[PDB]
């Protein structure tokens, strides 16, 4: 059962999107847990969102070869660890990815053959206005994650990168959407 990367810009809505695919579809989706050292946001839970670790931790865990991939964004670095993978091939489902662009061509390069899946939104001002709506990002933070937003737009639209490109406009459009996306990893996952 293929893996699924979903990317896109920050602030498109894909962990929304997520949240409601694992909710529904709990016994044949798992979320790869990244590592991440920026502060968890109210809601968020340690070892479910995210593994939540300070900077040293995080290098530590690079020299030790711990992370399929890594990277930083907006100040702050994230990771895919191999257990995050493991675990959810362990649990016999299909391990789901929310990854940055820069994690879609780590990815890329891996043997992990996922099923790529851009989640846009349906426009920069749209973009923008859910990057505030949010507000769990500080004013130069916030700015930074503006600042790579366009070039996530532009990449997020190309075929080399990505197998299905989802304008998130409407949750419950983007959601059927996605579904039906993913039909054949759903399929493969229950056969
Ligand atoms: N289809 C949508 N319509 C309106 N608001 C949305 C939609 N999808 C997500 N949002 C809002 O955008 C904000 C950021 O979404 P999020 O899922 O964090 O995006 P990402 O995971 O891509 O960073 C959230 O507050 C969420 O409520
Ligand atoms: N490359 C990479 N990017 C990640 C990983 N986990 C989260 N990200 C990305 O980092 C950015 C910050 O997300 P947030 O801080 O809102 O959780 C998003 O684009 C998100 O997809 C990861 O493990 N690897």
């Amino acid at each position: 059962p293929r893996p699924v990367v979903l990317s896109g810009p920050s602030g498109a809505g894909k962990s929304t999107l997520l949240k409601r695919l694992l909710q529904e579809h709990s016994g044949i989706f798992g979320f790869s847990v990244s590592h991440t050292t920026r502060n968890p946001r109210p809601g968020e839970e340690n070892g479910k969102d995210y593994y939540f670790v300070t900077r040293e931790v995080m290098q530590r865990d690079i020299a030790a070869g711990d992370f399929i991939e890594h990277a930083e964004f907006s100040g702050n670095l994230y990771g895919t660890s191999k257990v995050a993978v493991q675990a959810v091939q362990a649990m016999n489902r299909i391990c789901v990815l929310d990854v940055d662009l820069q994690g879609v061509r780590n990815i890329k390069a891996t043997d992990l053959r996922p099923i790529y899946i851009s989640v846009q939104p349906p426009s920069l001002h749209v973009l923008e206005q859910r990057l505030r709506q949010r507000n769990t990002e500080t004013e130069e933070s916030l700015v930074k994650r503006l600042a790579a937003a366009q070039a996530d737009m532009e990449s997020s639209k190309e075929p080399g990168l990505f197998d299905v490109v989802i304008i998130n406009d409407s949750l419950d459009q983007a959601y059927a959407e996605l579904k039906e996306a993913l039909s054949e990893e759903i399929k493969k996952a229950q056969r």
